[PDB]
């Protein structure tokens, strides 16, 4: 197991656009592309918020795609988007000190949360990061859990959970 492996897990692998829960159009291996409309918002709207998917889509593979890819251009994308959340951890002041301190495991669980939600909204859990910090894994396993996050992708959070919490890759093998 490696980062790669447990987020193809996690985020899984469509060739073809769709909605995730927070109503993002998504491709490939959780590859974000724009926010879609209210399943109300006219009719018009939804087809504009397609073709602007659809134009974030070609203007990431550098080609008419769409809305349809290949699976070599989803790991492409994937490989970018690893990268640059490893590298907005190392740029970012409140995520490298943790990051720092953990141990490979751990690091690829920081790595899957801010592939998931973004630097930013990682690194406003300071309480949890604090406590991941001072390797307090069961307190901040029981802090991870209250939020927004767990809530809304609790079987997904908890892999990642448990992760932090034992510093292994139990939560995903026979996965």
């Amino acid at each position: 197991m490696n980062i790669f492996e447990m987020l193809r897990i996690d985020e899984g692998l469509r060739l073809k656009i769709y909605k995730d829960t927070e109503g993002y159009y998504t491709i490939g291996i959780g590859h974000l592309l724009t926010k879609s409309p209210s399943i109300n918002a006219a009719k018009s709207e939804l087809d504009k918020a397609i073709n602007a998917a659809k134009s974030e889509l070609d203007k990431a593979i550098g080609a008419n795609t769409n809305g349809v890819i290949t699976k070599d251009e989803a790991e492409k994308l994937f490989n970018q988007d690893v990268d640059a959340a490893v590298r907005g951890i190392l740029r970012n002041a409140k995520l490298k000190p943790v990051y720092d301190s953990l141990d490979a495991v751990r690091r690829a669980a920081l790595i899957n949360m801010v592939f998931q939600m973004g630097e930013t909204g990682v690194a406003g859990f300071t309480n949890s990061l604090r406590m991941l910090q001072q390797k307090r894994w069961d307190e901040a396993a029981v802090n991870l859990a209250k939020s927004r996050w767990y809530n809304q992708t609790p079987n997904r959070a908890k892999r990642v959970i448990t992760t932090f919490r034992t510093g292994t890759w139990d939560a995903y093998k026979n996965l």
